[PDB]
């Protein structure tokens, strides 16, 4: 349910950054 989560989905929360 987003673009970005290639993303965030991809990188930003496993990493919490």
């Amino acid at each position: 349910e987003m673009r970005l989560s290639k993303f965030f989905r991809d990188x930003i929360l496993q990493r919490k950054k």
